[PDB]
C-alpha cells in the first residue's frame, strides 16, 4: 500500500500549506497591539509580551513548513541537472525528510507546549516586583496549535511507513 | 436527473467559496478593536472578548470549505498517479463528501446557533462579579451565518440525492 | 436589432464589476470608525450604527453581482458537460436572470432609498432616550447609491428587451 | 499624419492609468483622518469635511478612466461578436471618445478648480456659527490636479485631430 | 564597446525599478503619522508638514521611472504599428531619453539637496511666530536619496557613452 | 563535486529569498509604532529610533539579495544579446559574485553585530541628558540576524568552494 499513502502525503502538506497560509497571519495580527499588563511603568508591556512570546506560532510554522519542503526542491533541480543514479538520491530525500519532520514536531512540543495561558507572570526589568499581563485569543491559538499538532503527527506517521516500506538496506545503501 | 444534480453542486459550491473569500474578512476585520465592556478593570475586555467568541465564524468556514473539497483532491491525485480501478474510489469519495457536510453543518448549529445577539453577559477573571459588553455589527453576521447555513443545507440535499441515485447495493459493494 | 443589445448589456456588465471591485472597498473602509453619536454611554455607538446600517452597501451589490453572474455560470458548465437541446436551457437563463435582475433592483429601493441623510436619530439600549449621530461621506455615498441605480434600471431594460425579442410564444414552449 | 498621432494617443493613454493606479490611492489615504476643524462641537469634523470634498479627486479619475475606455471595449466586443461594416463603427467610435473627453475635462474644471487651498472656512450644522478647518497635503493634491488636467488636454487635442483627419464629409455618412 | 554598454543599461534601470517597488513605499509610509511639531495649536501639524515636504520623495521617483521608459514604449508601439525607416527612429529615442534622464538629476538636485534635515524651522499659519518640528526617520531617507542619485548618474552616464558611439554626424541627419 | 554545491548553492538562494519575502516585512511592521522612551520631551522618540536604528535589518536584507543576484542577471541579458566567448564571462561572474556576498557578511556584521538589545540609552537633541528607551522584540530580531548570518556564511562558504574548484590558473586568463 505504498500508492495510498503517498496520496496521503501530498494530500495533507497541500493541507496545511493551504491552512497556514490563508488564516494564520490573520489570527496572529494583534499579538502585541492587544496584549496588556496591568502597570503604569514605561517600557513594561514591550519586556513582558517578549518574555512571553519570543517567537511568534506562525513565524515557526512557516520556516518548518519550507524546511521540510527543501529535500523535495533538492531532488527535482537535481533531475533537472542530470537532463541537458536517481534511483539513489530518492532514498536520502526520504530519510532527511523524516529526520526534518520528526525534529520539528519535538521541537515545537518543547517550545509551545499544548495550551496558550490566558494569564501571564511577568518579572522582567524595568517591571517593578512581579505583575500580571492578559493575553489576546488564547483559545483560537490553543485550537490553532493542537491542529498544527495533529496534522504534523499524521505526517511523521506516513513518512515512518514510506522509510519502512522501502527497508532499511535501502537505507543502508 | 443526475447531471443537473452535479451541474448546481459545482455552482453552488463555486459561489460559497467566491461569497466567503471576497467578504468574510473585510466583515470580521474589526471583531475585537470594537468590542467594548462597561469596566475599568484592565484586561477585561480580552477574557470577555475570548469567552464570547472562542473561533471567529471565518476561520470555521474557511475550514470547512478546505476540508469539504479535499476528498476531490484525493481522487484527482489518485487519478494523476494512476496514469504515468477508478470506477470504485468514485463511492468512497462521494460518501466521505457527504459525511464532512452533515457533521459540518451540525457543528456549526451546535457552536454559534442561529443570531449574534447584541449584549454580551461575561463573568470572567479579571472581571468583577459579572459585566456588561457590547457587539460590533450583531446584524450582518447574522445574515451572515442564516445564508451560510441554507447554502450548506443546499449541498447537504444535493450530495444526498447523488449518494442515493448511486443506490446503496453499489455503495455496500 | 438582438446584437446592440447584447453588446451593450456585456460592456455594461463589466463596467459595474469594474466600478464596484476598484473604489466600492475604499469608499466603505471607514464607515465605522468615523460614525460619532453626541453621548457619553459606552456601547452607544455600536448599536445606533448598528441600527442605522445593517448591511453595507458595499456586500448586498457584491451578493447581487455575483448572484445575477450565476445563471451565466450555469449555461456555461452545462455546455462543458454536455461535450465529452442547448436551445431550450437558453431561454429558461434568460428568464432567469431578468427576475433576478428586477427582484435586486426592488430590494436595493425598499432597503435604502435614494439618499444616505447626513443626521441619525437613535433610541436603542443602552442610549438614553434619543440621541444624536453623525454619518461619514454621506455625499459620496448618495452618488454611489444613484449611479448603482441607474446602471441596474439600464440593465434591466436591456434584458427586458431581450426577453420579448425572443418572444412570448417560444418562452411558454 | 495619422499614424504618429495614434500612437502619441496609446502612450498617454497608457502611461495616465499608470500613474493613476500606482499613486493615486496612496496619496488620498489619510485625506479625512488628517482633516480637522478648530472646534470642540461633536460631529463639525465629519460635516465640515463632507461639505469641502464631496467627491475625492481619485475617485473621479477612476470614473473617467473607465467611461473613456469604454467605446474601445464596445467596438472590440462588436468585432469578436461579428466573426463566428466596421468601417463606420470606426467613426462612431471616435466621436462619442471625443464627447467623453470634452465632457469629462470640463466637468473636472466646474468641479475642482485649479488649486486646493491649505484652509477651509465651515458652516454647516452642527458647527456652530463658522469654523475654520485645514486640509492635508494641499500642495501635492494641487500638483496632480494640474498634472491630470494637462494630460487630458493632450488627449484632447490628439482626438480632435484624428476626427478632423477622418474628416467631416466622412463624418457625416 | 557598444554592448556592454547596452548590456549595463538594461541591468542598471532594472535594478533601480526593483528597489524602488520592493522598499520606497514601506520607508515613507509614517512620513506624517509620526511627524511632530513643538505646539498646542491645532492646524500647525498639517501646515508645517506640507511646507517641509511639498512632494513626497517616493512620488518623484515613480514619475521619473515611469517617464523615462515612456520613449522605449513608444518606439516598441510603433514597431507593433509598422508591421500588420526604424533605423531612425531609434537615435531620436536615444535623444529624447539622454535629455529627460539629465532633466529629472537635475530636477531632483534641485528639490532635495543631499540630505533630509532631523529638525524643521516652520513658521506658517497658523502657527505663532515660529516653532520647531521633528522628522522620522532622516537617515534611512538621506541613504535612500544618494542612492537614487548615484544609480541616476551612472543611467546618464551611459546614456551618453551611447549617444556618442552614435555619432554626431548621424544625429544632425 | 562540483554539480552537488551548484544545487545546494541554488537551494540555498531560494530558501534565503522566501524566507526574507514571507516573514520579514511582518517582523518588522511596528518597529517605530512599540518604540517608546522614559520622557515627556515632544521629539525625543523620533531622534532615538532613528539614533538606535538608522537602517533597519530587512531593507539591508533586500538590498543585499537583489544585488547579489545581479551578475547572474547580467550573464544572462548578455546570453540573450549574443544570440538574434560565454565560457570568460562566467569566470568574471563567479569573481564579482564572491567578492559581492563577501562584502555584505563583512557589512552585516560591522553593522549590526550579533544581537539586538532590548534596552538602550539615548543622547541626542532634543532629549535632556540620558533617557532610556525600549525596544519591540528583540529576541526574535535576534533570531531573525544570527539565522540570515549562517545562510549568508553558507553561501560564501560555497562560492568559494566553486571558484577554487574552477582554478586560479583560469581564474589569471
Ligand atoms: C493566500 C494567502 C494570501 C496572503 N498572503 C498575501 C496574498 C496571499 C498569499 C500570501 C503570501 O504571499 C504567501 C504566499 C505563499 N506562501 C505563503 C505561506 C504562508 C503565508 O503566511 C503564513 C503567506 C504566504
Ligand atoms: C478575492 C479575494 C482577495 C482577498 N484575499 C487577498 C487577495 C484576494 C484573495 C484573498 C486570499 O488570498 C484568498 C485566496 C484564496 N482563497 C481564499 C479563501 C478565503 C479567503 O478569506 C476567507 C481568502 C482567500
Ligand atoms: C481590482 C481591485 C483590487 C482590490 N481587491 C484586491 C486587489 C484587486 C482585486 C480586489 C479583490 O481581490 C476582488 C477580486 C475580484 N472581484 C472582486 C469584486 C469586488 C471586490 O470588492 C467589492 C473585490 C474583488
Ligand atoms: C498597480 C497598483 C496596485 C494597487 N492596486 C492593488 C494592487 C495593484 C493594482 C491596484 C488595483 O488592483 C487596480 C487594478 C487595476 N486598475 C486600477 C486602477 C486604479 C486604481 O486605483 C486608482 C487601482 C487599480
Ligand atoms: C513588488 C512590490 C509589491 C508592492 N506593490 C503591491 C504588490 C507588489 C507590486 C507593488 C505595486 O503594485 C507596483 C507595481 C508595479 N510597479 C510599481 C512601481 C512602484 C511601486 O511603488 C513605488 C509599486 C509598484
Ligand atoms: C510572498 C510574499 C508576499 C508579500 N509581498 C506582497 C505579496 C507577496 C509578495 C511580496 C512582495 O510583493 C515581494 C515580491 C518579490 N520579492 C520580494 C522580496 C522581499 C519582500 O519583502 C522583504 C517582498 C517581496
Amino acid at each position: 500500500s505504498t500508492m495510498i499513502g503517498r496520496i496521503l502525503l501530498t494530500v495533507v502538506v497541500i493541507f496545511r500549506i493551504l491552512i497556514v497560509a490563508i488564516v494564520g497571519e490573520t489570527v496572529y495580527d494583534d499579538e502585541q497591539t492587544m496584549f496588556v499588563c496591568n502597570t503604569l511603568q514605561p517600557g513594561c508591556n514591550q519586556a513582558c509580551y517578549d518574555r512571553a512570546f519570543p517567537i511568534s506560532h506562525i513565524r515557526y510554522w512557516v520556516f518548518q513548513i519550507i524546511m521540510v519542503c527543501t529535500p523535495s526542491l533538492c531532488f527535482i533541480t537535481y533531475s533537472v541537472h542530470q537532463s541537458a543514479g536517481i534511483s539513489r538520491f530518492y532514498i536520502i530525500q526520504v530519510v532527511f525528510r523524516n529526520a526534518l519532520e520528526i525534529g520539528f514536531l519535538v521541537g515545537q512540543y518543547f517550545l509551545y507546549g499544548f495550551s496558550v495561558p490566558g494569564l501571564y507572570e511577568c518579572n522582567r526589568y524595568p517591571c517593578i516586583k512581579e505583575v500580571e499581563c492578559y493575553v489576546s485569543r488564547p483559545t483560537e491559538k490553543t485550537v490553532f496549535l493542537v491542529f498544527m499538532f495533529a496534522v504534523s503527527g499524521i505526517c511523521v506517521v506516513l513518512n515512518l511507513a514510506e522509510l519502512n516500506h522501502l527497508g532499511w538496506r535501502k537505507i543502508k545503501l
